[PDB]
């Protein structure tokens, strides 16, 4: 759920998921369509696409839980949904960590006019 993830990229990044990845680019957060603008909307992007491959499952109430092993995210067994929900986020915010160089303030509140394209998952 939700409440999972925000923790993850806060605890990953030292940033607050509401704002800093809830407005950014054309995927962070509320996405459908266009091109992502970077490194981090890409990440978003395939956060997407990994939400988007279980229809049955409910990436924003289901809960699940996880634990840190030194600096690692392991997520621990639930139930199927639940697993997948937790590896698609782990993925997530290894992805926001690794770009968080290029972060830009610039893609914060980002337009919804100017997200525009197709790109295929
Ligand atoms: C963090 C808080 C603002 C929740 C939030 C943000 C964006 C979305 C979109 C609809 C999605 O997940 O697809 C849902 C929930």
């Amino acid at each position: 759920s939700l409440l999972e993830f925000g923790k993850m990229i806060l605890e990953e990044t030292g940033k607050l998921a509401i704002p800093s990845y809830s407005s950014y680019g054309c995927y962070c957060g509320w996405g459908g369509k266009g091109t992502p603008k970077d490194a981090t909307d890409r990440c978003c992007f395939v956060h997407d696409c990994c939400y988007g491959n279980l229809p049955d499952c409910n990436p924003k109430s289901d809960r699940y839980k996880y634990k840190r092993v030194n600096g690692a995210i392991v997520c621990e067994k639930g139930t199927s949904c639940e697993n997948r929900i937790c590896e698609c986020d782990k993925a997530a915010a290894i992805c926001f960590r690794q770009n968080l160089n290029t972060y830009s303030k610039k893609y914060m509140l980002y337009p919804d006019f100017l997200c525009k394209g197709e790109l295929k998952c």
